[PDB]
């Protein structure tokens, strides 16, 4: 499992509501915690529930010094798209990175080779660069981005606490 | 080059206005005068214009027994969201494919391996699935969709007038 | 990733509060819901929480026709000891399932390869065999037990409710 | 596909009505806008109309500051045989290259291995030595030579006119 | 066979009654007359009866300047554990290994590669970190820790008395 | 060398003052003395001595049962040409081939490679469709066409007169 | 490790005082309690202590239906040789196998490459021809021959009482 | 071909009516218009006439700075023998190359591996080691001696006075 | 070594004083006693004393019914030369093989690599087919001919009294 | 053939009437004229008529300034054993090597794999370590020790006495 281990270099095109389409290497998920969250596509079927039950997480998140990406091997440009034709995807804030050479998702095995899309996996990035926590959930069954903040602080506390975990 | 070849096995999801999403294959390519047009990606930012020039040449192509195929590394969902959100490409009544899988894009020799996309090429398949055809411009050069008809009229033409080419 | 695979086929000794040690194998994650986590080692120096915090589950996890094992390097016999020599251990009810060929933790691509320990992973697994959730946390980082009948509930419903995840 | 690729190495003898032959390399690609034509045979059977009517436009294109080079198995030898034992081809200004060597051909993925001549392609190359547009039409489907002064037009502009492609 | 060679490098955690867990290598077993012995697994059915019978001989071995080491792929954790839990195992003072990455098992080639488990082997190395005597058994044969003193004397005899074997 | 060798299979298109364009095959090669002789290139700036010397010969070859081929990469379109726009290569009554593939110029191994023409290289075939003898010259040195009628008698003679070569 | 392995085929010379020269295949080795052990070399300086100590408790050992087999890589020859001019190995009535080709020896990992001499291994085998007990020391520490009846017993034991072992 | 090639490195015993046996090399061949011929063997049935033919023309071509060598896989020893045991042979002059290993025959590409003599092949070598004219005719068919001088004469005029070749 | 392996298949001419020059297999070295001998070379600077000697000793060795064959990578055509222009050689009654293709030196594994000839070997070979006597000298050294009838007397005797070799 | 190669490295135990057990390497078969003979096995059946034939000839051998070497891949031990366990092998006083490696009876090509035993054969070295002389019989037939004396005087003739072969 990529747990404990370090992201790969790559390098994408980004959108965030606000700034105009810019870069993102695997720098920026170095020296803050970010948290990655990948998805199918976008202007799919399924609601974009996880999507903004994680943007209402994000002004939390963000006190704690944390970080949002959201991944589909979709193009930034429909990122964008997407994200002012509907208001529910219209509300995040985080960023929206575009993987349509695959490599990103490729990197964090959670490419569907045959599919050319994304899985349903989050992931939690310490300021290292290193896979400190691991959720990947079959279409249907959600994400609770709730449980996030307490996983984010879980991993902060034994960040600078080893072994005090019991 | 791929002139002469016959196109090969694929099976891909396609929306089209007016049926709901349905599967293609190599089949469907088959059996009838095909012209398939590739393009970068949906809600680019340079005008759809290649596209529904296509669209107005649509009438008559039809008549001449011609079917359009219109292919991106898209989603088929992204193809829909497209056509709906925007006056332009919401003229398209021809076929929308998308290839998310790459498959067909590198099939053709297309798929620009690094960025994830396809090159503005078209080529046109005669009822055998062989590509008679090819044509494909860097971006910026656009394609004349005008000298369609008269390609294919060549082409059917040369399809039981053989040799007779002068 | 492992999501939307089969389990694959493995037999091993396990012991269960109760029943004296049996054999197990990969029918036996056939035709119910199974969930299996996965942990370090027995008579580690981490509190058994997380096993306990499932035990406590349990109760109403059976009522949705789902069973549980724990999986670790250690030997079936191993598990018997802890279960009796720990008052917290002790209450646990399910399966104790032991891998000291390391193939099962190893199928679940969740083996330290260096340590010989597994990682925090659990699985859920539908009753064809195959694998709808998947969550691996790092040492200090806890799965929270409880939502395990939402993803359970979440994944039985999608189960006979094919597309109506909005 | 070759497009936006740079125009590999080779040397070769030409002809071109006035000047007695002369070599050619990769370089006379460079620093100015070329466009090369390929096609089967000299002396064929079919009609050298495609040849000529890029004669017709030869005078604008050169204004454009473009340079025009036909390309063929053939020897330069045939080619100025050709040229001076036919009304038709005599008509031809510009470079006409010889390659019974093949690898000039083979070079733009236009040689057909097994007949031992060029399929009915032509390339817009810019002063940097890119191929900027690929055409390729199979025997009887004519390219128009009209349609030329527009792309070298459009490649020119998007040339110093990036993204301005609407 | 490994008869005469060097033993190879290893890192391993060790229980040892008294002395609380601690790290040992290779080099442990260099500049003293160790003896090594391997069994399949702690709190197995089997009566420690073998590990026991050389605690007797402890005494006069530790005399005789040797050091004994119980190995098997259990984690020094549960070694621990048996060491407590049960009396007979609990009179063991030497060191207890624990090679749960089955590395050294696997060294010594005592490594049942379908169980995962050890095979009831004894080793008795020279001060130079060279193996000198083997002694495997099935389960149900015992090996008679009597019978070592007397190895190790003659393996001591012969270390500074070459050919004086008769 | 391909002395006693068997002509390797080969199909092309020939030229002959009289029938019009007609296939060839290693088969038109059997049954018959045939005698064929590679030459650079058709309108070279070498005088085409050597072949018409050759024509000269014809005559009385063909009263020894012999047929005559001419070969060079060329077209055998361009064959006809040069046959026609030019008194000397007019007199040539004989089979004219043409190699564009290179296939058979590669066969007889007289190809050069890197200038893709053929070497001056005479070749005399048994009915059997084996070498009986070879010829290459340099460009520059001639070869002597009249000793050919006595190479063939002797080939003929030796033919159902083995041993009695003195 | 050998242990629980099949005796590999084998054809050899073996010496017996009494019956003259005969032949020995793996075999003979099966449907008996066999025990083979191995020595450097005949006439060696080393005394047949190990030998003979095991022919005092031959007679015993062929009670419990049990076979001894001793082997070097010396040719029968010398066994024989060695039986007549030594009074102490001439009291030895067991077989005395000769390998020469050192394929025995080398089957049973005991072969000193470099010296091609045999190491002090003694192995037991099962009826079924699978080894149950290894025991290889080095030049100097002695095999105890007295031990040996009490490891075939156990073997015994355990062959019609399986996990009686405690 | 080996035509156009340069002459590779061989070191071999020759002998010459006059001089008493000396060694030769590809340096010989270096500097001096030499021609080589090949044949079956010495001592043979059919008649040297071919030999001695280019004897006869031996005295003009010195004239014209030609060197001759005669090649047989035979030794020179009995190239001597033959020479003197035979009046026609007896008159050769020029050199006598041995090639018994049959490494320079080989290198000419003109040994019969299976009956392990050379053809009759007769090559001319330019003052550089460069082979400008092959000729090779089996067994029956001659090769005039007298074509000879012709071709040192045109390979001598193309020497200096390149292109001129018409 | 050869020493009792089977001669390998071969097909060469020989000359014989008398028969005039014949074939000659495998076949011929069995179903009688043959001994054959190599030697350098034909007419080489070493006196034949060694190939004379031999021819004493034939008179008896024919009675033994044992036939004699000589080697050397010499043409047949040689042999007979040299056996007439030479009273030592001419008196030679035995069969004189030619091996110019070097296969039968190279079998006896006796051919010099790098001068392409054979050694000084004599092997002697039963009406089996197999070799019974191997002697190489090296140039200098002789060969004894008259131990040869001793050889071949006691390689008879031991063929039909096995064993009683003492 | 090993004929006229040089002996390759080895290091072995020898025994010689007298001197007790040394070593011996391929340096002692250098600085003198050496000859070693192999044969099957000590102790063995066939009567060690050689080795004693040898023991005659020696005394003259050594005046002759050459040593002689006995070699089978017995142990030095053995050969000890045979020297005094009987009277004929007794009257040995040359060098005795045991081979049980292997290695030197395999360099010199005379190694019988499957029995493990060398062949008779007898080699002459001169005092640069080159291979004189070859004589390899099967058993049965036997090598004559007198004409030993013969080849080393004709070898050490030669030795300085070059080409004066006759
Ligand atoms: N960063
Ligand atoms: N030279």
């Amino acid at each position: 499992s990529l747990i404990g281990t370090e992201v790969q270099p790559f390098r994408a095109q980004a959108f965030q509501s606000g700034k105009d389409f810019f870069e993102v290497t695997e720098a920026d998920l170095k020296g803050k915690w970010s948290i990655v969250v990948f998805y199918p596509a976008d202007f799919s079927f399924v609601c974009p529930t996880e999507l903004e039950d994680v943007q209402k997480e994000y002004a939390e998140l963000k006190k704690l010094g944390v970080e949002v990406y959201s991944v589909s091997t979709d193009t930034h440009f429909v990122h964008k798209a997407w994200h002012e034709n509907s208001p529910a995807v219209g509300s995040i804030e985080y960023i929206m990175i575009g993987d349509p050479s695959q490599t990103i998702s490729r990197q964090f095995d959670v490419l569907n080779e045959e599919t050319g899309l994304a899985d349903r996996g989050t992931f939690i990035i310490d300021p290292d660069g290193v896979i400190q926590a691991i959720e990947i959930n079959a279409d249907g069954i959600g994400r609770d981005a709730s449980t996030l903040i307490n996983k984010v602080k879980a991993a902060q506390y034994v960040r600078e606490n080893p072994g005090e975990v019991c």
